[PDB]
């Protein structure tokens, strides 16, 4: 048995998204719907065609008849951006069958410039003869930044690592850039700087030894 | 009904991987196992405790005895690297329930436990009436960790965000977790802790408010 979903559905916030799940006489079967965000397990949102489990807002509803079932998401929020899979039991094969999933994109969420917080090496770190600067980059949308570091206005490339942005519980992104140096290097400069570029705008913070 | 899986299992090529799926008398549910690779739908690899769909290698075997179901992958290959989810029927809620998933890494380099560096809010941030702690987690492989925070002795959930690990230029993984507080909150506790779990290993670092330098 084969279940066919559109690979992709786009919806603007507050509007309604429809996720079709096509199968031959799927209306005779019982449809389950799953929401899955990257790195997490699938969460059940609708079951038995149109029932919601506990904690699922009733703007999630389903329908099923003929050759087509559908998940409808009313009043779409950024938090609904995810993969949705329809699942049915198939008596002939004697086990579950999944659709290939639909990635729901919420178009046009508000852009948000990152908050940049630059930390000097910790006391526990310097007393251990180590030093690390961390540039925390949070609350930005969309999820792409560039980071550049300077030591006393001179650019620093070696020793720099920046994580790939990932989505936080508020549906904005976070990343961190960090710079490994020696306690001697740290103290031998007047200041260090972290500059973040987001959507053609730049935010730079500076830190100096106390 | 709750299914508990280990968040990560790692195995060298050609060795055996065991993925547990614990539940209270799970031995009397019928456990299905899914394999999921990045950007793909789940793929059934084992159904009804131990039955294989058509075309799954016999390296994959399921068992389901008492409090423990397990998926065993023998003579592991690189292509086995995936997320694995167990799933049972629970008509005490009357729908399927999933375990939290297990990241299986096929080891391509030495295991490395994470370096954990915990940063307090700077004096400068606190003067601007903000307070953020950052737990920097670096140089680890496989790329999966779980982070837990405490305020004095008390678990903290509010204000915590943790990034998904990402492969850095040295080919090991890094992530960070951060806790947003007010300065008043920060100064009202004697310590905060970040605890990082990496497979079997756990490291906890603590920091304390100080009245300055």
């Amino acid at each position: 048995y084969v279940l066919t979903q559109p690979p992709s559905v786009s919806v603007a916030p507050g509007k309604t998204a429809r996720i079709a799940c096509e199968g031959n006489n799927i209306g005779s079967k019982s449809v389950h719907w799953y929401q899955q965000k990257p790195g997490q397990a699938p969460v059940l949102v609708v079951y038995d065609d149109s029932d919601r489990p506990s904690g699922i807002p009733d703007r999630f509803s389903g329908s099923n008849s003929g050759n087509t079932a559908a998940l409808t998401i009313s009043r779409v929020e950024a938090g609904d951006e995810a993969d949705y899979f329809c699942q049915v039991w198939d008596s002939n094969s004697n086990h579950q069958v999944f659709g290939g999933g639909t990635k729901v994109t919420v178009l046009g969420q508000p852009k948000a410039a990152p908050s940049v917080t630059l930390f000097p090496p910790s006391s526990e770190e310097l007393q251990a003869n180590k030093a690390t600067l961390v540039c925390l980059i949070s609350d930005f949308y969309p999820g792409a930044v560039t980071v550049a570091w300077k030591a006393d206005s001179s650019p620093v490339k070696a020793g720099v690592e920046t994580t790939t942005p990932s989505k936080q519980s508020n549906n904005k992104y976070a990343a961190s850039s960090y710079l490994s140096l020696t306690p001697e290097q740290w103290k031998s400069h007047k200041s260090y700087s972290c500059q973040v570029t987001h959507e053609g705008s730049t935010v730079e913070k500076t830190v100096a030894p106390t």
